[PDB]
């Protein structure tokens, strides 16, 4: 029989994916991720461990895969997804629990940019990568590892690119992700999901919003802001597009960047790095590659 999810034991339930059930268990000795999901969910766990199994996928900074396998446990047949496991969990949960250094706070948006840019990244060649966009980033998506590092994770939702004919390999529907971090032309159904490059647009407005939810988290002189997800202080909990669009299309608001964020350069850097994130217009935006390269810069002159 099967090596996988035949030789896994399962020790502690971590809580519910969008779809799937997530496990903290057990594999030849180590600590590992499992998502399990029902007979009637395989369409989510297939597309999940398709982007998991694409070429040239694996980096620091992306949620390591390990194996898609089915599990009958004599009444039904469980669909498992297994990854490394990372006990800080997700970058929203560290946050609240933590404030960071201003090295912490660099480690984390280097790592994340990182990520993405490896994502966004077409790699040429026999054993080419396509372009991938993710579609859900979030700090709820975003896993730290013990070295203070983060890792992409949640990809069920990415799209992936085929440059020569400029195709998405599916036909994507629209306002799939998290409202709350939805791009001004997500929310206003004004994106052209036929160009490619407007995903990875997205994707970047939804990176400043995390890059602003760790600023706040950074500690200077014992001076730090309260946790707090992007647009507390104007939606609701659970906003719906209505909600969101009147905020960030109509009133054309942004989360409010804090005076004490120009006293320290790593914050200015922070904050430009924001403010050029959360453009109404996507193509005037940074890219991942060119956020990793200043932050790069900033890492190397903090000595970290
Ligand atoms: C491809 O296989 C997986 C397995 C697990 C997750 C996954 C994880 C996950 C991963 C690693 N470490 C942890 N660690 C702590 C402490 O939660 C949690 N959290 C989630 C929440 C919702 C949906 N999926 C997940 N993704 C993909």
């Amino acid at each position: 029989g099967g090596t996988i999810a035949r030789t896994i034991v399962l020790q502690e339930s971590i809580g519910k994916g969008r779809f799937g059930e997530v496990w903290r268990g057990k594999w030849r000795g180590e600590e590992v991720a499992v998502k399990i999901f029902s007979s009637r969910e395989e369409r989510s766990w297939f597309r999940e461990a398709e982007i998991y199994q694409t070429v040239m996928l694996r980096h620091e900074n992306i949620l390591g895969f390990i194996a898609a396998d089915n599990k009958d446990n004599g009444t039904w047949t469980q669909l498992w997804l297994v990854s490394d496991y990372h006990e800080h969990g997700s970058l929203f949960d560290y946050l609240n629990r933590y404030t960071v250094t201003v090295e912490g706070m660099i480690k984390l948006a280097l790592s994340t940019a990182s990520g993405l840019a490896h994502l966004h990244m077409e790699i040429v060649g026999t054993q080419g990568k396509p372009a991938i966009a993710h579609r859900d980033l979030k700090s709820k998506n975003i896993l730290v590892k013990k070295n203070g590092t983060c890792c992409i994770a949640d990809l069920g939702l990415a799209v992936r690119h085929d440059s020569a004919t400029d195709t998405i390999d599916i036909a994507p529907n629209h306002r799939v992700g998290t409202k709350r971090y939805m791009a001004p032309e997500v929310l206003d159904d004004s994106i052209n999901m036929k160009h490619f490059e407007s995903f990875k647009r997205a994707d970047i407005y939804a990176m400043g919003l995390v890059f602003w939810e760790i600023a706040r988290r950074c500690s200077i002189g014992g001076i730090h802001e309260d946790y707090q997800l992007p647009y507390y202080d104007l939606v609701p909990s659970d906003p719906s597009v209505e909600e969101m669009r009147k905020v960030v299309c109509e009133q054309k608001l942004r989360p409010n960047i804090p005076n004490r964020w120009q006293s320290c350069e790593a914050l200015r850097v922070m904050a430009k790095i924001m403010r050029e994130c959360w453009y109404a217009n996507g193509a005037a935006r940074l890219t991942a590659l060119r956020i990793k390269k200043t932050l790069s810069q900033l890492s190397q002159q903090e000595g970290i």
